[PDB]
């Protein structure tokens, strides 16, 4: 039977990542994609330096057609080639808005960023702060620092918004995914996620909890791995960043699995395109929440964190007659909330 | 009652020098600018690093929105964010041209600018020569350096032009406008002007008083502190340069002050901005005319020279769907000629 | 007059707002006249340069004596603020034995070991005390050190991982009292237990010291206790690039005031002798020995935070030029706040 899960490309995946791994940079599951669009068909989604003929391939790199793993369950295998807007929105989220919300620019003593969301604690106290990542909201010598909006007192005038409490590095992939993904003993998942609870003294009637650009939104999606893999792979979604403003983009690779410099395998949960060859994101975008779009008038429903800019790590070149494309990774939010047990206002 | 000339407005800045340089990167006077859009209101500028919503700011941190000064003038406060075309114009002032007049390049033994305007030595021997300004005019370890056209000999082919006679960096406040523009003795604004006279040997049948690509210009016309703020600020000029060709923008303050590391003030005349979304003018355009745009047919008239680029300084960040845009600064005319004694030339 | 350290704390904490305007830096010790250290117990202020009082304005002239909210008065002082050899190749990984001041390399940096430890509750683990900037890099919390290098830089064999570390610490906690009006007040602790891997060979671990010998017990540092018992003291320090070396210590509970504003405190000062550096680069987390005096067994007193090659030198002024110092952490109050204990 064909793959139609998440699950079942994963376990995939996992059964031959040693061959997948052995000439690749990267592998991760999806629909497969010919002459630049998306198809309807399961696969596996296979990076690789550059794309040639296999006239000058050796039948060692000569991938095959099909990869069957346990269960009889089989797929197809598709080998991929890997290698400031000034607007009235981005002028109000940068400091002009009389409000905070979502997308409003959070910048800390050295690094700077885009608020995630407004969430509560589900225990203890219910304390109400924001959610957002962790490489910008806290410095790794400073466990516990503090937020200023939009600039701290030595760059310029602010206010102080509160202090890092909760805050995830790595986590193992048997606790996010729930199954093993990876034959390697130190397999780690990025959750880059931290919680910054609001200053006793810090007004709470200037809080928002609409996202300018968007409208409202509803519950969190959470991605179930049993569900079609249709359902999320495909969907258009939208994002919202205090340096690219309001843009859309397209969700293609799931799960994208590479190793680092030390061999340490490492997985990235969503993988998106921007539309219409616009970059989907740039730098200063840490912590923009990925929203899937209304379909059938249904309220857009949140569904991942953008980790950061991917313009240091490599681009995604299209082999029909285009040019190099801008991929952004992504973190799940239904994982993280429940990793840091918190609920979106 | 309402202040209405410039003269008030100064006042009142050099009164309330203090609290705007608090928290101030600049000050100036001119009109209130609402939305990017230049009113009518007459008010004091004060320039910020950045803007943000006054919620997010101390009670010392606000700048009150409007002033009194002695005798019951009052003015509001407007806060302004701060932080070569190949063409047949420009190919002919580059030294493809059959005369030499206002806007050709004059080129030193080092750096390169702009000939501002031929003048004539109101006294002596009534020597006939140009105005540019002094920085590129004079080496600063040679007085009398000597001037080319359009390069020096050790870079390339030119003729001699002439000689360094006399240039001016700095000027007292009292003496320059004759008033005190501030509680700073130390205070000094920046003529940088210098006159070079002709050879004796060059030839003056090339030399030319017409302006090229806007035409003959009138008597230099005089900035008085006492005419109404609409008849200099918001008015259009037109500039000639070696570098950008020519250039329209628009006078938006006057009296410009900045304060140096070392805590010295400094005070520029004219500031202008382009039009359109296009510089008013790129490096190498020092010493370019400014000329007032001609109203109901009239002959234009120079309202000030240019002292160079700006964009080694800084921009100023309109807040309205637009980026930032880049600002010149200029020396009044009219004084600069009466410091130096000199007199405008017309026509041939 | 101030006979312990702790009066000295509370004087320069009292007045702790005078001292602060044109300082680059405060310390407790004795007073330095012509280059060398007097009896007269005294506060140290650190100065960018030492010019002469007449050229100075009354404003910045700082007072000679002080007085504390119970009668102390204390003094000022105002001094201006600015190998190849057989033991070295050993420490470098030519000994069969690992011990105090081995080399151990990390995937990023390299560092000297600091002392052989054990825990004293839970597994009571053995393994050995470094500081966290070596050992420790935070986009990779749990990270694993080879010795004398890592696979990818050569041959090395695996150690052990990080378990525990600290990097700053309150001053109320650390001290025990309050030392400055500042809330933000903070002490670098910079001290990481890292226990040995369960199957490493501990049959190869040695607790003598290389050109020092065997040591005593941790020798905590008292506040109450006189001056002259830890300041003006001699000390010995073992370091993979540098050797066995000596030097004095100097001050005591340093100041620093970084671009921030935030205030940090170091606790050792020590010095050079015969105008030699005290330790180079990657000697940080080598122990600091007290001299033997009468035959008694040399004590640890702390641990050297790291070279100052980057953060200054002490300049003198009487015909030589400026010497270098180095900075070290109490090691009692670190092996209480992290649970250890030296074998
Ligand atoms: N290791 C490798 N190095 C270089 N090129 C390779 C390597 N492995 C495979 N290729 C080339 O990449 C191709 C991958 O084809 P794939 O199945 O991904 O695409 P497709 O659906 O046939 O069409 P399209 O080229 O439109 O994507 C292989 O046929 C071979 O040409
Ligand atoms: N020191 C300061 N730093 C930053 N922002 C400031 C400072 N002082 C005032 N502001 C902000 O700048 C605003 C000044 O507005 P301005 O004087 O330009 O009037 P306006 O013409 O009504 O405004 P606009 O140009 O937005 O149409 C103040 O209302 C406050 O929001
Ligand atoms: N803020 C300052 N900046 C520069 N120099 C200063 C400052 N305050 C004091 N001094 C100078 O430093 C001297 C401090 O001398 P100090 O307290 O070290 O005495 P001393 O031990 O007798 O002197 P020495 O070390 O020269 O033998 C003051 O006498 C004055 O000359």
């Amino acid at each position: 039977q064909q793959a139609n899960s998440l699950l079942d490309l994963m376990t995939i995946r996992a059964f031959h990542s040693k061959i997948l791994r052995r000439f690749s940079l990267g592998t991760a599951v999806g629909f497969r994609i010919r002459k630049g669009d998306l198809t309807d068909i399961p696969a596996i989604l296979v990076f690789v330096a550059r794309k040639v003929h296999k006239k000058w391939l050796n039948p060692a790199q000569c991938l095959p057609a099909i990869l069957e793993g346990p269960g009889g369950v089989w797929c197809d295998v598709d080998v991929v080639e890997f290698s400031q807007m000034f607007s009235e929105l981005v002028d109000k989220l940068c400091g002009s808005d009389e409000c905070i919300g979502s997308g409003s620019q959070v910048a800390s003593h050295e690094t700077f960023g885009t608020l995630g969301a407004i969430v509560k604690r589900r225990t203890g106290n219910k304390q109400v702060g924001f959610l957002t990542n962790r490489h910008v909201a806290v410095d790794l010598d400073y466990p516990n620092q503090k937020m200023f909006h939009p600039l701290p007192p030595n760059l310029g005038p602010g206010v102080y918004l509160g202090a890092v409490e909760r805050a995830t590095s790595f986590i193992t992939d048997d606790v996010w995914y729930g199954i093993y993904a990876g034959t390697n003993p130190e397999t780690f998942v990025r959750a880059d996620g931290a919680f910054i609870p609001f200053a006793d003294d810090f007004d709470i009637s200037t809080v928002t909890t609409v996202v300018r650009g968007v409208g409202d939104i509803g519950d969190v999606k959470v991605i179930d791995l049993q569900c079609p893999l249709n359902s999320l792979i495909g969907r258009q979604v939208c994002k919202v960043g205090r340096s690219s403003g309001h843009t859309t983009g397209t969700v293609m690779a799931y799960a994208l699995e590479y190793n680092d410099e030390k061999g340490i395998c490492f997985f990235t949960d969503i993988l998106v395109v921007g539309e219409n060859r616009q970059t989907f994101d740039l730098e200063g975008d840490s912590g923009s929440l990925i929203i899937l779009t209304s379909q059938d008038g249904e309220k857009p429903r949140p569904i991942g964190i953008i980790w950061g800019g991917t313009a240091n790590r490599g681009r995604l070149k299209l082999t029909s007659d285009h040019g190099p494309e801008n991929w952004t990774s992504g973190v799940d939010l239904g994982r993280l909330l429940d990793r840091l047990e918190l609920d979106i206002i």
